[PDB]
């Protein structure tokens, strides 16, 4: 049970494509997550989507996205080195716990927007948004997930676009189904339904949808603000962070959007229990200057928990 400077524990999901397991980085003591991908049985076209995912994962740096340490290859298996998110699926949490309280659900979706309007800044547009793809970790903090690598709820939060032929490659469709991720979260249902295909389509694009007893006004008033039909009126996410739901309770804090900290390679702290434990202060650097997400850049960011 073991790759480079992991140990590995369990099985967290398994496939035919790839198998993520749960680790243990021997030397910094911390538990993170392995994707294992067996690249010989990847389709034509599913390994550039997995160097393209691998390749924006490298640049996503908030505290609200699940964040890459490490990436190991060889010429069949790819191994890609994250962080673990320990409460699982916002997906199950709300089949376990029913919907959240708006203040809950307010604290939850101040850091979805937060992660995706960071993702907006930089040109990353998610396409396939859902409670599946938000984690939970020990603090209950939202992690986002799956940037690349099926559609178990995936039809549910589909905008108008995809039953009409349009393009659906906007960050304009990421507003829609954050507006799909609010209702869930306050509901603990999902605004658009059907028993098939043909009733879920028939219900996205009359854009029509319930509005439980104890809704708000206030969170009404944002929801009309997402789940608009026209691609082009939906607001930025920066201008939806203005939103009144958003800040109650943070008249102080009001959400904007994320400042990425500025790199810090030379951490005295971390750079000192490195050298103890046999790395050299130019192994540290070279890897972290040329970001190389190899085992020493890994190390280095382990050290930061
Ligand atoms: C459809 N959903 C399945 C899981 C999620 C996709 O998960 C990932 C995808 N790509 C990478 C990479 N590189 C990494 C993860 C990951 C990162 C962190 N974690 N913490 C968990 N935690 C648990 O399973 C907890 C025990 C319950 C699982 C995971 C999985 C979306």
């Amino acid at each position: 049970p073991h790759i480079g400077n992991y140990r590995l524990l369990k099985t967290l999901g398994k496939g035919n494509f790839a198998v993520v397991k749960l680790a243990r980085h021997i030397l910094t003591g911390k538990e993170v997550a392995i994707k294992i991908i067996d690249k010989t049985q990847l389709n034509s076209s599913s390994l550039q989507k997995i160097f393209r995912e691998v390749r924006i994962m490298k640049v996503l740096n908030h505290p609200n996205i699940i964040k890459l340490f490490e990436v190991i290859e060889t010429e069949k298996t790819l191994y890609l080195v994250t962080e673990y998110a320990k409460n699982g699926e916002v997906f199950d949490y709300l089949v376990a716990h029913g919907r959240m309280k708006e203040k809950e659900a307010r604290a939850k979706f101040r850091q979805i927007v937060s992660a995706v309007q960071y993702c907006h800044q930089k040109f990353i547009v998610h396409r396939d948004l859902k409670a599946e793809n938000l984690l939970l970790d020990a603090d209950m903090n939202i992690k986002i997930a799956d940037f690349g690598f099926t559609f178990c709820g995936s039809p549910p939060y589909a905008a108008p676009e995809l039953f009409q032929g349009k393009k659906y490659d906007g960050p304009e469709v990421d507003v829609w189904s954050l507006g799909v991720i609010l209702y869930t979260l306050v509901s603990g249902s999902l605004p658009f339904d059907g028993q098939n295909l043909k009733e879920l389509r028939e219900r996205v694009l009359r854009g029509k949808y319930r509005i439980p007893f104890y809704m708000s006004t206030d969170c009404e008033n944002l929801l009309k603000k997402f789940l608009i039909l026209n691609p082009s009126k939906r607001g930025t996410l920066e201008q939806i962070m203005k939103d009144r739901w958003m800040n109650v309770g943070h008249e102080d804090d009001e959400l904007k959007p994320y400042v990425e900290p500025l790199p810090d390679y030379k951490d005295p702290r971390r750079t000192e229990l490195m050298v103890s434990m046999g790395y050299t202060r130019e192994e540290i650097q070279d890897s972290l200057v040329g970001q190389r997400y190899n085992e020493v850049m890994a190390t280095y960011l382990l050290l930061g928990y």
